[PDB]
């Protein structure tokens, strides 16, 4: 009863609500944070950071506190090149300034993500996370960091 998609795919979460540490842009594509939407199609259809390393993150602002019970991630196939995140951390905030890493079994939870570019993987957050902001912190990846996502939950 609390696993509704919050709006990444449907665009109920608007472009302005999605930001990142950095993003990659060249003459070919602009891999903006707001392209990080599950199942999005087109030439620029994922978020990619400017550089590949664990200091990078993607942020969503729900603009009120929500109950988050899951996140869904996907990579992207760009031309003939597979790109996906294999492992990631989550952090959260109510005020946008002070952040908290999601813990499980006594340590920061390392979420196991994707195994290809195109198939979604759902990761449950237990206990549920009550938060206004959510950040995803890629830790490992195949070839390049690329993300399309969804957030699952309900009202706080
Ligand atoms: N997790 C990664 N990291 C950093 C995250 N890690 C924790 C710190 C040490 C390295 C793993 C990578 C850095 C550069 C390149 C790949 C990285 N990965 C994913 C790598 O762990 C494995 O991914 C690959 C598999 C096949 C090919 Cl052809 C290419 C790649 Cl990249």
């Amino acid at each position: 009863s609390c696993s509704m998609p919050l709006g990444m795919e449907s665009k109920a979460i608007s472009d302005a609500q999605i930001t990142a540490s950095s993003y990659f842009t060249n003459m070919f594509a602009t891999w903006s944070p707001s392209k990080a939407r599950l199942h999005l199609q087109g030439r620029s259809n994922a978020w990619r950071p400017q550089v590949n390393n664990p200091k990078e993150w993607l942020q969503v602002d729900f603009q009120k506190t929500m109950k988050v019970t899951g996140v869904t991630t996907q990579g992207v196939k760009s031309l003939l090149t597979s790109m996906y995140v294999k492992e990631f951390l989550i952090s959260s905030s109510q005020d946008g300034h002070q952040w908290t890493l999601f813990f499980q079994n006594g340590k920061v939870k390392v979420f196991q993500g994707n195994q290809d570019s195109f198939t979604p993987v759902v990761n449950s957050l237990d206990p549920p996370l009550l938060t206004r902001y959510l950040r995803i912190h890629p830790q490992s990846w195949v070839h390049q960091i690329a993300l399309r996502m969804e957030v699952l939950g309900c009202e706080a």
